């Protein structure tokens, strides 16, 4: 029930019961779907740079509270990243932070320590049982020098500029003992969070000392071969300040680690290393990106010298004495934080002050939580004005540079109901990149919905924006690769009332569609046909009743709308893009995600042909076809019709240096007006004549 | 336990702690002593948990303990002439001799320890303090005793036999369902008794056998209570060892309902008829 | 009687007798026959939009007193919805209101509440059962 598994002797171990524990999900390789979104969300933990995630691996990679509805991270983005997990999209995901979020939480472990004459107590044998006046004895001998140790783990204070002193902490005058001065503060390790958010205010850790009759019983053959006192150290994490705790094991489903204090703790018999630090860093993470997990405690950090010398003057006081080693190695097997060996037999004059003295009391129901820390000010507020920060600087930022093709894979972006300040900052990408593709929405998600003008003012003032970016600066063409989509509900998938817009069902519609991780589109999802082309995900929509009129100049102006299929459910008409020109094969949404990806192949076939020495013309012209061609064939669901085309003009036999491609596709539209009449016949000269 | 004094009475838990396949009945009644009233059975109720508490099912993650239970009352033996006063652990003895002693290692369907006359007391007589208050019964479900209510002018009856686990989980609430976990934890020692220490045998064969073992002999015999599942294997750290492999059952039971309501409506005769 | 369900304590709780209670009917699903009406009325509660209805939940959605002919809703419309009830014609109803109702009916709920000094009154023992002079003390 206690013992350990120390080694080979045939026995049969008990672990008790047990309640299920939550299993870490592996992950499958990344590949390069044809929809490959970008979301930004505040999270709880995590890298803070895009990543290209798979969907398996977001609760573990940004912690499982990030997609609660109700938890404190709930923005307008929420949504959008519940689908796309559901959905199965591998997609980009970018945490962000508020402008005044805190520093990480901290905490450091000290010891007050002094000298003075110490009281003694009886022993019954040499198995030295008795303390504290145990049975009816009062203690033995009048004075006996010793030391008095007094633990402390408090906040890591941080300079007067405003810098931690996480690596740089020094001794000071302590409390217990001042009637001798040398009475000292002198500082064991520190230990600080992984992340910035509650996570670490919430983390705990324990430490303890185990002998022969603990729960976990501890051998002393172990520590006969390797000379260093073995402590238990565990982990901890709760929910919130009102819950409690719970083991956060290691990699190997274990609930505690043994470690130790020294240089290189090998073990010949089995070549377990037992070095504190290292053990932990390596027993508690796991890096691989299909089993991955980031412990909430970043790397500990110990005081050698401070922690040798107090050994050091503890071994000298009473090392050579009655029972405890003298030999010089046993300074590392002696047990600091308790006040006996393994086998258990206290250490005379040396006393520990309790609880009641001001003392912390080091057991294994002790526990011990991080100081500081927190998440800042969450809320679409400051979510708005995060994304506005990132979006306003794209050419300068210092974090990362979005217009690198090979390492941003990134092609589609959703508006989900960001500021009217924030929304006239996307339209960019499109004229920053030639593989993106955007989405608009003309509702505020933070204010009430839009009338009818002001849906038309909105429209108008977007609209505006994007006649900004043509397709062919050189020759004026008006952007296809996106859409507008008007309208805004609730959403049906909680009970909480949230109100969401329409692109979130069209998001969910394309997620389906182009989302399979082998890049070719599932005619069974086809997004304007079947039950593919209804309202699914959203509820109440407003402004129904709408005028011919108006919506005939919102057709006009190019806004994709929705209608009554019947008394339960709504539909869209025609999804059509905002081209702004007459010509009919840029008018469905699709196509410009289709035009979208053969510029991406294009650029692989650049970056596969670059810079080689034995190359000929005639190769390289003919490889640039095969590529594209290969990559394309088959793909897009007979939505085009491509053909692509490599040469060598007058300006590259001028330049020397230069190869050009040039594709030519094709595509249809469709119908949407029906007429009808009628006329009465008799029914002889119906039926026949 | 069949009447020790307190002070033996709080060295006998410590047999699920050392020991894991081990199930205990304790009684909160002094034979040598007066029939306890309802004060002294609270406060006797109390240490024994406070003692039990000490024990969990498992040291790693403090599982509270479940293989046993707790039982209050005494009277006086029927099966007798003389004057002997005894505690009700001698009629649930009984009945749990009677319903899983058999020599063939089955659970005896005709002796359902809470159904048909087995649920009745049999063996006992006179029992006292049977005018509980409502809250005093109240008190001691919550505090997770097993005590008799009057079933007719006659005789008594369990109204529910519970464990003294002390969590919310439904799974362990019924007294039967730990004496079935310790015989799974039976039947793992016989695997690992069969199959340690070969020379010839490969890891996939380890591994395969260790399961049919328990299988093979927990199959069939625990009538429907239980449905369990076991799986071994070789992880990392016994790649690392070299001498080791793992085993971990999976295992399911239910539940009892134990409230009821009452309601009438008043009709006519017609209405009540035809309508 | 008295004492409500607390937990799992076994036990039978007694419900007295009692006389009848109206049930509310479930509807089912909604179709297109060849005939749809409109009607329209004054009614007793419900939405003031038109809306497709299932005649076995007219009674719950607008009130069962909006049917009563000797009520204060009776106009020349009531026996046709009465009519539509009877046969089942799922049909469009329209709530109409008078260009002069008055708002909705409204009850707030406050304290008058002061600090100053008071009586005290007397204590049998540790369960301060006196109150008011009971008994026969000041």
């Amino acid at each position: 029930m206690s013992e350990q598994i120390t080694g080979s002797t045939p026995r049969i171990y008990y672990r008790g019961t047990k309640d299920s524990s939550v299993t870490r999900s592996t992950g499958s390789t990344t590949t390069l779907p044809l929809h490959r979104p970008l979301i930004m969300f505040f999270g709880q933990k995590g890298p803070t740079v895009p990543t290209w995630i798979d969907p398996v691996k977001f609760e573990d990679i940004y912690g499982s509270e990030t997609t609660n509805l109700s938890g404190v991270y709930c923005t307008h983005s929420t949504p959008f990243i519940k689908e796309a997990i559901a959905a199965g999209n591998q997609f980009m995901a970018l945490r962000l932070e508020p402008s005044d979020i805190p520093d990480v939480a901290t905490l450091g472990l000290s010891v007050d320590w002094v000298k003075t004459k110490i009281d003694d107590y009886e022993r019954n044998d040499d198995g030295t049982y008795k303390l504290d006046t145990n049975g009816d004895k009062i203690p033995l001998a009048t004075q006996i020098d010793g030391i008095k140790f007094r633990f402390v783990l408090e906040k890591i204070e941080t300079n007067e500029s405003g810098v931690s002193q996480y690596k740089k902490r020094t001794a000071k005058a302590g409390t217990i003992g001042t009637e001798a001065t040398p009475s000292t503060i002198t500082p064991l390790a520190d230990f600080r969070c992984r992340f910035k958010s509650s996570l670490g205010a919430n983390t705990a850790l324990r430490i303890w000392a185990p002998t022969i009759n603990s729960a976990q019983a501890a051998d002393a053959d172990l520590q006969a071969r390797i000379k260093s006192f073995l402590y238990r150290f565990q982990i901890l994490t709760r929910a919130d300040k009102a819950s409690s705790p719970t083991i956060f094991e290691t990699i190997y489903n274990e609930p505690s680690l043994s470690v130790g204090f020294g240089e290189n703790l090998v073990d010949p018999q089995t070549e377990v290393v037992y070095d504190f630090v290292e053990r932990i860093d390596s027993r508690y993470n796991d890096e691989d990106p299909s089993t991955y997990l980031m412990s909430p405690l970043d790397t500990p950090y110990l005081y050698q010298a401070n922690i040798d010398s107090v050994l050091t003057a503890i071994q000298e006081l009473e090392a050579p004495f009655d029972t405890v080693s003298a030999d010089e190695d046993d300074l590392y097997q002696i047990n600091l934080f308790g006040a006996q060996t393994v086998e258990g037999v206290p250490y005379h004059a040396v006393q520990i002050l309790g609880v009641l003295d001001g003392g912390v009391t080091l057991t294994e129901t002790a526990t011990n939580y991080l100081q500081g820390g927190g998440d800042g000010t969450l809320g679409n507020d400051s979510f708005n004005a995060a994304a506005y920060a990132v979006l306003s600087n794209l050419s300068n930022n210092a974090a990362f540079n979005i217009t690198n093709y090979a390492r941003y894979p990134f092609n589609a972006f959703w508006d989900s109901g960001f500021d009217l300040k924030t929304k006239q900052t996307i339209p960019q990408l499109i004229g920053l990149r030639a593989d993106t593709w955007i989405a608009l929405s003309t509702q505020d998600i933070s204010s009430d919905f839009n009338s009818n003008e002001e849906e038309e003012s909105i429209a108008l003032s977007l609209m505006s924006r994007v006649s900004a970016f043509p397709d062919s600066s050189d020759f004026g063409t008006p952007a296809f690769r996106g859409m507008i989509v008007g309208g805004a509900g609730y959403y049906t998938e909680t009970t909480r009332k949230l109100p969401v817009p329409l692109t979130l069902d069209r998001f969910r519609a394309y997620c389906r569609y182009a989302g399979a991780s082998d890049g070719v589109l599932k005619p069974e999802y086809a997004v304007d046909e079947g039950d593919a082309r209804k309202v699914q995900v959203v509820k109440s929509i407003n402004n129904l009743d709408k005028s011919w009129r108006v919506r005939r100049a919102q057709w006009n102006n190019n806004l994709v709308y929705v209608e009554d299929y019947d008394t339960n459910s709504q539909f869209y008409p025609g999804q059509q893009s905002f081209y702004s020109e007459q010509g009919s094969v840029l008018k469905a949404a699709i196509v410009g995600l289709c035009v979208a990806n053969l510029n991406r192949f294009a650029f692989e076939a650049w970056r596969d042909l670059t810079g080689t020495q034995k190359l000929t013309d005639d190769q390289l012209i003919e490889r640039s076809d095969d590529a594209v061609s290969t990559r394309g064939t088959g793909a897009f669901d007979d939505r085009l019709i491509f053909t692509p085309h490599s040469e060598i003009t007058q300006a590259d036999k001028e330049r020397g240096y230069s190869w050009s491609m040039r594709i030519d596709f094709g595509a249809n539209a469709f119908r949407t007006v029906m007429d009808m009449s009628s006329v009465a016949y008799t029914r002889e000269e119906l039926a026949n004549g």
